[PDB]
């Protein structure tokens, strides 16, 4: 895979970060130089492929692979914060509204660009997203979740741009709520019910009226009528205006 190949000897492992969402994860460096996570698979054919394809400064960027040798490596930037849903449950960060209305711009930029590439995720959730030393979102695992899925995919396995937008909604919500489980005195069964219904999740404590009408507008029952990733995009940044 051209320039994508890595020499595995221009790698270092550091630390050992995961095993239970993934095959082994390290903190690793990169020429010396750069930090990156290293992804060690077992028995790929699509992840790499997908990554290197996209790019935006909200997706966790692929460095490269190494193919040619032992158990297959990927290579990312290394995200310092770890995943966004434990981030948001680390009581410790003391978060200021300002700063949860940014995490949810992070991921509306990433899938306003994504959007832009006519790319579905399928999975956008507060636990595939991984935040940076600096406290950035990014989107990351794009290469069943009753809780992020409209009614038309529960029901009909209906998959759209407006199902991804659906999500975007309750990943909103889970920031805004310091990452609770969406419907969490629910099971699943009474989830797709309920939502099947017109009953959708209550406002966050911590939002605001005009950032609840945001990430209530991703809920709407017909598809159509659920704004782009475009809109929600330029939303949010009035909302960041306005303060
Ligand atoms: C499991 C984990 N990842 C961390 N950072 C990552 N950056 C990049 C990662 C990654 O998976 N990239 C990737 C992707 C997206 C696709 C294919 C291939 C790859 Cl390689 S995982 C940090 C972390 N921390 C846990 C503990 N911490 C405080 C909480 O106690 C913060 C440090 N834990």
């Amino acid at each position: 895979y051209g320039s994508w190949e890595i020499d595995p000897k221009d790698l270092t492992f550091l630390k050992e970060l995961g095993t239970g969402q993934f095959g082994v994860v390290k903190y690793g460096k990169w020429r010396g130089q750069y930090d990156v996570a290293i992804k060690m698979i077992k028995e790929f054919i699509e992840e790499a492929k997908v990554m290197m394809n996209l790019s935006h400064e909200k997706l966790v960027q692929l460095y490269g692979v190494c193919t040619k040798q032992r158990p297959i490596f990927i290579i990312t930037e290394y995200m310092a914060n770890g995943c966004l849903l434990n981030y948001l449950r680390e009581m410790r960060h003391r978060f200021q509204t300002q700063q949860l209305l940014e995490m949810c711009k992070d991921v509306c930029e990433a899938m306003e660009y994504l959007e832009s590439k006519q790319f579905l995720h399928r999975d956008l959730a507060a636990r595939n997203c991984l935040v940076n030393d600096q406290g950035v979102v990014k989107v990351s695992d794009f290469g069943f979740p009753v809780r992020w899925s409209p009614p038309e995919v529960l029901m009909y396995s209906k998959f759209s741009s407006k199902s991804d937008i659906w999500a975007f909604g309750v990943l909103m919500w889970e920031i805004y709520s310091l990452g609770k489980m969406p419907y969490e005195r629910f099971t699943n069964s009474e989830t797709a019910e309920h939502i099947a219904q017109g009953l959708r999740l209550y406002r966050p404590h911590l939002a605001s009226e005009k950032v609840y009408t945001i990430m209530y507008s991703c809920w709407h029952e017909k598809a159509d009528e659920r704004p782009t990733f475009k809109i929600l995009l330029s939303n949010i940044l009035d909302v960041m205006d306005e303060e």
